[PDB]
C-alpha cells in the first residue's frame, strides 16, 4: 500500500520514489501510482516514521472520479428566458445529463410550430430540424406566413445557437427578370415574377411565372411573392386550365411551408431545447428540438442544478459521467465540470471504464478543467 489518509487531517499521502508526499486528491494519487488505489487510514504516528517531500498532484482535479450512467447516453441543452414579456429579456441556459421526462407541456416542435429567435443582432427562426435565417424587417414575408406584428424574437444563447443546425435561409429564391415580359406566350398581364392561379380538384393551385416556364407554388409562397411585388395585379388572375398544359413546368424552390406557422409564445413556452440521445446499441444518435413550459425533467430534479464557477450553463446530473467526444475523452464530475483524459491507460489508472458517446455540441459548454495527465500530477 502506497496511499494513506491521516484519520485526523484527512489529508492524502502517497509514497513514491522512496518518501511520502502530500497529494491534493484521490484522482492525482491514482494518476501517479498508475492504479485506482484506495487510501489506508493511518494515525498521525506512522506518518512521521518516514521522510517527506514536496506536495504532488493536481489542485484543479476532482477529488475522485465516480460514474453513474446508462444503459443510454442522453444529453440535452436548454434555454430558458424569464421576463420574456419585457425589453430586457434574460436567458438561462441548462445542460441536462439524466433521463428526460417529456410530455405535452414540453415536447418536440410540431411541423407547423416555430420559435422566433435573435442572435447577435440578426433573427433566426427555429423549426423541428434546426434554424433558418429570416429577415425580421421583411413585413411582406412575415405577414405572408401570418407572423404577428406583436411577435418579438427572443435572445438565444451561443450554446443553443451552435447546437441548432443551420437549415438555410428563409427568404424567397430570387427571380431574375422580374417585371419583364414573359417568353411563354402567356398574356401580357403575366410578366415573370407574377402569380396566376388555376382551379383544380383541390381548388386553386398557384403558379409563379419564371424565365423558363411556370411553377407550382404553395399559398404561403404565392401570398409572399405578391406581397413583395404584385406587378399591378389585385389578385392572381384566373387562367383556364387548357391554356397552360403546354407550358413547361419548372421548379421554384421556396422554403415557405404549405402550412400556416404557429409562432410559439415565449411567455407560455419559455423552454427551447436541443436534445441528444444514443441507445448505446449500434446505429446513429437521434436529436430534435424541444419546446414547452419547463425543462424536460421531474420537478424535484431541479434541486440538482449547479451553476458553474464561470461557465455559461446550469448543469443537471444524476451522477458523474465518462464520455467520448469528437475522438477525445472527458470525465465529468458531480459538479458538471469536464476533465480531459488523454488516453485509455490513463483512464484505466483512474479505474474509468467504457466511455459513452456524447455530443460535443453540449459537453463543450461545461467548464473545462485541467487535463488529468501523468506528467501533470507530478510536482
Ligand atoms: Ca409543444
Ligand atoms: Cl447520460
Ligand atoms: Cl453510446
Amino acid at each position: 500500500t502506497s496511499l494513506f489518509t491521516d484519520r485526523a487531517t484527512n489529508q492524502l499521502y502517497v509514497l513514491l520514489s522512496g518518501q511520502l508526499h502530500p497529494v491534493y486528491n484521490l484522482t492525482s494519487a491514482r494518476l501517479v501510482l498508475g492504479n485506482p488505489a484506495n487510501p489506508a487510514t493511518v494515525k498521525s504516528s506512522e506518518l512521521s516514521k518516514l521522510p517527506m517531500g514536496q506536495t504532488v498532484g493536481i489542485p484543479g482535479a476532482p477529488y475522485a472520479t465516480p460514474v453513474s450512467a446508462g444503459s443510454t447516453s442522453i444529453w440535452t441543452l436548454c434555454d430558458t428566458v424569464a421576463r420574456a414579456d419585457s425589453t430586457s429579456p434574460v436567458v438561462q441556459t441548462a445542460v441536462i445529463a439524466m433521463p428526460l421526462e417529456i410530455d405535452a407541456s414540453i415536447d418536440p416542435l410540431q411541423s407547423h410550430e416555430a420559435v422566433l429567435v435573435s442572435y447577435q443582432g440578426e433573427t433566426w427562426i427555429v423549426t423541428t430540424k434546426g434554424r433558418h435565417a429570416i429577415d425580421l424587417t421583411d413585413r411582406a414575408l412575415t405577414s405572408s406566413m401570418g407572423i404577428p406584428v406583436t411577435a418579438r424574437p427572443t435572445p438565444i444563447s451561443e450554446g443553443m445557437f451552435n447546437a441548432l443546425p443551420d437549415m438555410g435561409p428563409w427568404q424567397l429564391p430570387p427571380i431574375p427578370a422580374a417585371g419583364a415580359p414573359n417568353s411563354l406566350g402567356l398574356p401580357d398581364d403575366l410578366v415573370i415574377g407574377s402569380v396566376f392561379q388555376i382551379h383544380t380538384d383541390k381548388g386553386p393551385q398557384y403558379y409563379v411565372v419564371l424565365p423558363d416556364g411556370i411553377a407550382q407554388v404553395n399559398a404561403t409562397t404565392a401570398a409572399a411573392l405578391r406581397a413583395t411585388q404584385a406587378h399591378g395585379l389585385v389578385a392572381p388572375p384566373a387562367m383556364v386550365p387548357s391554356l397552360v398544359v403546354r407550358i413547361a413546368e419548372r421548379v421554384y424552390p421556396s422554403p415557405l411551408p404549405d402550412e400556416p406557422l404557429k409562432i410559439v409564445s415565449r411567455p407560455q413556452d419559455p423552454a427551447l431545447c436541443w436534445s441528444w440521445q444514443r441507445s448505446a446499441g449500434d446505429q446513429s444518435p437521434q436529436s430534435t428540438v424541444l419546446s414547452g413550459r419547463h425543462l424536460p425533467i421531474s420537478p424535484s430534479a431541479m434541486n440538482m442544478g449547479i451553476k458553474q464557477i464561470h461557465g455559461t450553463a446550469t448543469v443537471y446530473l444524476d451522477g458523474g459521467k465518462f464520455v467520448a467526444l469528437q475522438e477525445s475523452m472527458y470525465y465529468i464530475d458531480p459538479q458538471g465540470v469536464r476533465y480531459g483524459v488523454p488516453n485509455a491507460e490513463t483512464a484505466k489508472s483512474l479505474g474509468l471504464s467504457s466511455p459513452q458517446n456524447a455530443p460535443w455540441e453540449i459537453v463543450r459548454l461545461l467548464v473545462d478543467g485541467p487535463v488529468l495527465s501523468k506528467d501533470a500530477a507530478l510536482l
